[PDB]
């Protein structure tokens, strides 16, 4: 039986993240002055007096330079006050601010604060257009509405098209800072990826930086980065001594851009297991993926398939020999995953994660039989089997495993497909399809998104991707909206979801596949995030 040869690209990275040897002293300097650090910026949180606007600019750099995690209660104090004082300033700047800062922590500030900066129709008075500071704020704010919010349906036109115009003549690095908002909006960036921008393109420029933050900031960054090598490095070390580079080499090797996005997930200390485990499964299920799409033929996927179904060391005779490589490796993932967390009494919670991966490999192949019969399903049944085989319920579910707060009760709400996590999956499979349609398509793949979308209500390629772009618009409103409080798990479970959805954004900018084309897209990130350290 002859094969279609494998046209992936090698890693870009070789051998380099192979083995990080930490700088204890380093590591240990750092820490003594973080700490030294952290309780000056906690006083400069704490002082009375401060008035709104700067309230708000202080907690939003803060959060721009990556080090708001170690404030969580400050900040959530701080603000659940602003909120419930219902101030109003007149400043279109500290609006739109206390706006997206009190949405994005789960307040529901009414949009009505906005009306005194529109006319009759509630459009944006055009007289704030030589407002630059406001139109960027505004321009912020403008990402996170939920359906509610048609009060700044306008914002985001309105405030794009006037800096687009004011940016060329302004100073820097507010200039740079706009050009990359209009390119990034921060809401739906990685959070590391913008904390990086952020410190070294923009704070450390401005003439008006406090010297105690930036400090702070840099040494907390390149402290975290420490961790996050020898993360890497021990996950290297796994996928090494597992070969499939040599055994499987019809798989893509992508062990880096895996360790990127478990990053991207989540990237403080007291997540490095959760992450750990998380990278191993986004690695092990890419296999999986290119077995089903560029390898096996219908009756090994058939029989993988079942084998996977049924989830026995009893079942590795039936599968080719190919396949026993994989299955094996699957197996005693997850009987890692059991003894990792039998220490905390939480090995039962790795059963919810396994069901979701029965469900992707089903999916697969559903897929696969789909292809191979020339089917084209209407949208709603191509969406009922190819939402899945984004991962994202999966790698949701996943992202739980080493959470050591995550309880049975979290997992079931999850088990539910709630809205907040349907619309980060859909964001995924939607982005996904607009960006990989024309070249699948060249590979035949006739039951692909925009293919379905064009059959089905009878449109162009562009109708359809302009349709899947709404329905992405309508998944960031639900997931806006499953933020604000009362939320029914804690946000510490939610953020994991709205990661998910912001690798999305950031993997496709533009519309090219960076996963499977990592040196456009990614390969800038995982330098700045995992190579070069920030220049103190
Ligand atoms: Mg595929
Ligand atoms: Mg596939
Ligand atoms: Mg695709």
């Amino acid at each position: 039986i002859v094969r279609p040869v494998a046209d992936f690209s090698p890693s870009l990275w070789g051998d380099q993240f192979l083995s990080f040897s930490i700088k204890n002293q380093v590591a240990e300097k750092y820490a003594k002055e973080i700490e030294a650090l952290k309780e000056q910026t906690r006083n400069m949180l704490l002082a009375t007096g401060m008035k709104l606007a700067d309230t708000l600019n202080l907690i939003d750099t803060i959060e721009r330079l990556g080090i708001s995690y170690h404030f969580e209660k400050e900040i959530d104090d701080i603000l659940d006050q602003i909120y419930n004082q219902n101030s109003n300033c007149n400043d279109l700047c500290t609006s739109a601010l206390q706006f997206r800062l009190l949405r994005q922590h789960g307040f529901n500030i009414s949009p009505e604060i906005f009306s005194k900066f529109q006319d009759e129709n509630g459009k944006f008075k055009e007289s704030l257009a030589s407002d630059v500071l406001g139109l960027l704020n505004l321009y912020e704010a403008s990402h996170v509405r939920t359906h509610a919010d048609d009060i700044l349906e306008d914002a985001l036109a309105f405030s794009t098209i006037h800096l687009e115009s004011a940016a060329p003549h302004l100073k820097s690095p507010l200039r740079e800072q706009v050009t990359h908002a209009l390119e990034q909006c921060l809401h739906k960036g990685v959070p590391r990826v913008e904390t990086r921008f952020f410190i070294s393109s923009i704070y450390d420029k401005e003439q008006s930086k406090n010297n105690v933050l930036l400090r702070f900031a840099k040494l907390d960054f390149n402290l975290l980065q420490m961790l996050h090598k020898q993360e890497l490095a021990q996950v290297s070390r796994w996928w090494k001594d597992l070969d499939f580079v040599t055994t499987l080499p019809y798989a893509r090797d992508r062990v880096v851009e895996c360790y990127f996005e478990a990053l991207g997930v989540y990237f403080e200390p007291q997540y490095s297991q959760a992450r750990v485990m998380l990278v191993k499964t986004i690695s092990m299920i890419s296999i999986v993926d290119d077995t089903f799409d560029a390898y096996g033929t219908v009756k090994e996927l058939e029989a993988y398939t079942d084998a996977i179904q049924r989830w026995d060391i009893n079942e590795i005779d039936r599968l080719p020999d190919y396949m026993k490589i994989s299955y094996k490796a699957i197996l005693d993932l997850y009987k890692d995953y059991e003894k990792e967390l039998s220490s905390a009494g939480r090995s039962h919670i790795v059963c919810h994660a396994i069901e979701r991966m029965k469900e992707v490999v089903r999916n697969y192949n559903v897929e696969s039989t789909w292809f191979i019969e020339g089917y084209t399903p209407p949208v709603s049944e191509y969406l009922s089997n190819a939402l899945a085989t984004t991962t994202y319920y999966y790698l949701a579910t996943t992202s739980y495993l080493g959470m050591k707060s995550a309880t049975e009760q979290d997992f079931e709400w999850l088990s539910k497909n709630p809205k907040i996590l349907e619309a980060s999956v859909i964001i995924c499979r939607v982005i996904d399809d607009t960006a990989t349609y024309e070249v699948e398509k060249s590979r035949g793949q006739i039951a692909t998104g925009i293919e379905c979308c064009m059959r089905d209500y009878g449109i162009s390629t562009k109708e359809a991707m302009a349709k899947f772009q709404n329905m992405a618009e309508t998944a960031w409103k639900d997931i806006n909206e499953g933020l604000l409080r009362p939320t029914p798990v804690s946000t510490e479970f939610l953020t994991p979801i709205l990661n998910l959805a912001r690798i999305v954004e950031v993997t496709y900018i533009h519309n090219l596949d960076g996963y499977t084309h990592p040196e456009k897209v990614l390969k800038p990130h995982i330098i700045n995030l995992l190579v070069d350290s920030i220049k103190i």
